[PDB]
């Protein structure tokens, strides 16, 4: 369950978020895969509530009505062509697994649903799984409302409704059974691992339970024995009974704290300064990194959802953005995942967002295609940050060093920062209020290199900064503080 089963010299995964799937089998083809990326999130293929009031949140996709594959995103067939496509490129595909719950308890009964399936969450009625009310929590559930009231209590926050979202009974095998259906329908058309959702709301031993039922992956694509990669998602940065390490029986685990501290690190909020980040990983008390997915935001996070706080840097704040993504990129720790992400018309009232749970780009509920702009940007409201130069530069850069040690770590005691990877690569930072200019150890070989986050190596030239290491791996760079990309980053692969 550990390993992510993405090809040799691919190390990101990059969540594109409420995408269609004839979009990503596509951008599998033309895009993800001559550009290193290991493989997609995508967002739950399971049918799930047609939520109009609001109108098609992003949030519906998180309320399933049965496992059929129909959704927004497409159906089963263009679900199959997705992966098949994907795969066929060495490009793979991870299911966001929502298994904890059904919808909502107070959603109203009748057929407003992805596929039409009929569903009565009053009486517990999913009959396209099918689920009655034998199959959930309501008995087991010992508060007062039978939610979640406190998290303090780590039995309740397994048995209870999260936010009344109705609570499948993961104890009993027949539920078990109907869950492991669905990932092995998924693990056979050709699906590499799974995000598993709520996963802090799930008994350990149940989601193993669930996962012992499971297939080798498909074994026309994937080595006899291979395991489906599986990263569960709890948010954990301490003061609850309820530990990310309770989860590594199972496989890695979403490190939330990653995105929190380097998010308030590159603000330069409360005291910090990136000189810190000279022992980022262990040091700064995360898990292990060999258990980590580590990312700057997701999906909940970048607008304020789940934890988070003010501190996450997100699209919105593209210039810190980049530099906290490309350092994600260039620092060993963790398995990386990077957001790719929707505008939405963000509105603030009182500190809050009021348009927080706004679904993607829609013409009337019918999301909108990914359409790609001359210059390789997304049209349609969709922003592509995996297609920005500076982050899909920088998803190769972690190709380029994989397995290369954290080496020559530079600071001045501020936010003026640099380090190289083996002999593979290296990275230097300017966040601080003046011009980072310097001579440096690169451990690189002597050569022009192209700086990837200004342009590009186009067969004999830059289309950027060009920077130059001398015999003894030393090179001069000099970053304004007033530079749009603060950082410079050259490895093998850009060399001359
Ligand atoms: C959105 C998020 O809610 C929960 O998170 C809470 C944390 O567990 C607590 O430690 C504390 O920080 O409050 C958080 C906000 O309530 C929950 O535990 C997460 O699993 C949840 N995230 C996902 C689950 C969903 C339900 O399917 C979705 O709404 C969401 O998009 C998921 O990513
Ligand atoms: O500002 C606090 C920091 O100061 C010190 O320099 C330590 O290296 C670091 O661990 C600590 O967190
Ligand atoms: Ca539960
Ligand atoms: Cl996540």
């Amino acid at each position: 369950q550990y390993s992510s089963n993405t090809q040799q010299g691919r190390t990101s995964i990059v969540h594109l978020f409420e995408w269609r799937w004839v979009d990503i089998a596509l951008e599998c083809e033309r895009y993800l895969a001559p550009k290193g990326f290991g493989g997609v999130q995508v967002s739950p293929p399971n049918e799930n509530v047609a939520i109009h009031n609001p109108f098609r949140p992003a949030w519906e996709r998180y309320q399933p009505v049965s496992y059929k594959l129909c959704t927004r995103s497409g159906n089963e067939d263009e679900f199959r062509n997705m992966v098949t496509r994907c795969n066929n490129v060495g490009v793979r595909i991870y299911v966001d697994a929502v298994i904890n719950h059904m919808c909502g308890n107070a959603v109203s009964a009748g057929t407003s649903s992805t596929c039409g399936s009929y569903f009565n969450p009053g009486s517990r009625d999913f009959p396209a799984v099918p689920y009655s009310g034998w199959d959930f929590n309501d008995g087991k559930c010992k508060t007062g409302s039978g939610d979640i009231e406190n998290y303090n209590d780590a039995t309740q926050v397994r048995d209870c409704r999260l936010s009344g979202l109705l609570d499948l009974a993961l104890g009993k095998d027949y539920v078990r059974s109907k869950i492991a259906e669905y990932m092995n329908h998924l693990i056979d058309i050709g699906v590499a691992g799974f995000r598993i959702d709520a996963s802090k709301h799930m008994w350990p031993g149940d989601i193993k339970a669930i996962l012992d039922k499971l297939h080798n992956l498909n074994s026309n694509w994937f080595p006899e024995g291979s395991k489906p990669f599986i990263y569960q998602e709890v948010i954990d940065l301490g003061g609850e009974p309820i530990k990310s390490s309770d989860y590594f029986g199972n496989g890695r685990v979403t490190e939330f704290k990653y995105g929190a501290k380097l998010g308030t690190v590159i603000r330069k909020w409360n005291g910090e300064k990136m000189s810190y980040l000279k022992n980022w990983g262990e040091g700064w008390g995360f898990m292990p990194s060999d258990r980590a997915l580590v990312f700057v935001d997701n999906h909940d996070n970048q607008r304020g959802h789940g934890a988070g706080g003010a501190s996450i840097l997100t699209f919105w704040d593209a210039r810190l953005y980049k530099m906290a993504v490309g350092f994600m990129l260039a620092h060993p720790y963790g398995f990386t995942r990077v957001m790719s992400s929707y505008r939405w018309p963000r509105y603030f009232e009182n500190g809050k967002d009021v348009n927080d749970w706004v679904g993607p780009p829609n013409d009337n509920g019918v999301t909108k295609e990914v359409t790609i702009n001359p210059d390789t940007t997304c049209g349609n409201d969709w922003v592509c940050e995996h297609r920005w130069r500076q982050i899909r530069n920088m998803v190769n850069f972690r190709n380029v060093v994989d397995g290369q040690p954290f080496t020559n770590w530079y600071d001045n005691g501020s936010n003026q920062v640099a380090f190289g990877r083996g002999n593979r690569g290296f990275i230097v930072f300017n966040n601080d209020d003046w011009t980072f200019s310097l001579t440096l150890q690169t451990g690189l070989p002597a050569g022009t290199y192209c700086d990837v986050i200004s342009g590009d190596k186009i067969n004999g030239n830059c289309t950027g900064i060009k920077i130059y290491v001398s015999d003894d791996g030393k090179a001069h760079f000099s970053i304004s503080n007033s530079a749009e990309d603060p950082f410079i980053a050259i490895h093998a692969e850009s060399k001359l």
